[PDB]
């Protein structure tokens, strides 16, 4: 049989691990493991994201998932829409437990400019934010901007092609969140020699309205990647909406990265 | 057009809101309303459940969604195990608001016994409780006894026939709870006036593993209801594993108090 691979799975701002209920059974039924991390202040993580100032203090549970690995063994480590983030970060501190990043629909950062940059970016073309609710909290760290999905936003740019109860459960689960801006705009850029060392690959949806195939072109002219997947018809919460496709497309990198 | 109703949706300890992803949009694609309520500690509410040391406590999200409720509006109350106690303790404070009672696989409590009698006599019967972690915890009026499932117990006692996604949904959600049984001793009787006024039905699956068949004969044969109806096949977890024929039996007690 073919050697299977542990899969460490990170969700999107303002979402949880639950996020990742369909794919971890297709998964695991073919014989791999997987670890779906819970972020900070995300899913039923106790803290409120008032109390995550950092987005050090946000990744904290993938670092300590990665750090607690048994000696030599490595994963594929998949990171959606903001998770892009946090699997950077990972990979400039463990970037040998990590066979391949997966960035799926992904912030795909570089190593030449600060780690904003491609947040920024999208944020000044993003389009519309619907019903989304807008704060800020103020900290020894400066003020955090902070984000609640509104559920039309949710509806027409991030589940439209996700089955109903899909959004429904959604509805139940998202969290107000935030993508750390300011504070990656003051972080020291990421590595080279960490994460600019581990291999990666970009896994797209054709129908992400939030990150359209034309920003991704753009990160990816940026910051190069080994490979790039499509999902035909897949929405930006391709786990929910094509969670089959998702499976073929992670099988098809798995079996790239047998050795 | 036949008249549509409001469904209010009470879960059960250690779950939350969440649970309802798959009923609720049957109910509302038939033109019903639904409001899923999240208790408290429950779901995504941000309290720990060490929080909140008072049954009324844990129910105060319910009886603030009875208080919204415009003037005269009566609703059809589910309550699912212990959203049963839930939605007796609502009964008695706003009967008037409250077409019929749901006990959904739920503890039925009566007006003759302490409010706690029904839970005590399933934690002297059950012997299931498998990986399931029992602790205490002290407050300034007594022990706080607490439970949070373990996944075995779960997929043997509550999940057994629910698609395999909906565990792992439900080991990803799952949360630290109670029942509340030290505070449920102490409180004043369910009232004849208020509660046992309200008219009621019970809904029973018929492969309850954690909720005995037997054992809903005896709370009903100790305090009876207008009619019960089984759903065939159905796990504890019915609104997972059987959703559409929960549709069913509740679009059925719609049609029985139409109006
Ligand atoms: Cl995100
Ligand atoms: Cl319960």
């Amino acid at each position: 049989m073919e050697r299977k691979h542990h899969f460490v799975l990170v969700h999107n701002a303002c979402h949880g691990a639950w996020i990742w209920y369909k794919l971890k059974p297709l998964l695991e039924s073919a014989g791999h493991r997987v670890t779906a991390v819970e972020l900070a202040a995300s899913g039923i993580d106790p803290r409120p994201i008032q109390a995550v100032e950092t987005v050090d203090e946000y990744s904290k549970p993938l670092i300590e998932t990665l750090k607690s690995l048994p000696e030599n063994e490595e994963v594929i480590l998949v990171g959606f829409s903001f998770g892009g983030i946090n699997i950077a970060l990972a990979a400039d501190i463990f970037p040998a437990k990590i066979k391949v990043l997966v960035f799926l629909n992904a912030f795909l950062p570089d190593t030449t400019h600060v780690p904003s940059h491609v947040l920024d970016k999208l944020m000044e073309m993003f389009g519309g934010w619907g019903d989304t609710e807008f704060s800020s909290h103020e900290t020894r760290n400066g003020t955090m901007s902070l984000l609640k999905m509104g559920p039309k936003f949710m509806k027409a740019r991030l589940y439209q092609n996700c089955p109903i109860e899909d959004y429904e459960l959604a509805k139940m689960l998202h969290r107000q969140g935030s993508f750390f801006t300011e504070d990656l705009s003051k972080k020291e850029k990421f590595s080279e020699e960490g994460y600019g060392s581990v291999q990666r690959v970009y896994v797209m949806s054709s129908e992400d309205k939030i990150i359209p195939c034309d920003f991704i072109r753009w990160m990816i002219d940026n910051f190069n990647v080994s490979k790039v997947y499509e999902i035909d018809g897949g929405d930006h919460m391709v786990m929910l909406s094509k969670p089959q496709k998702l499976f073929d497309s992670l099988s098809a990198i798995a079996t790239d990265y047998m050795g």
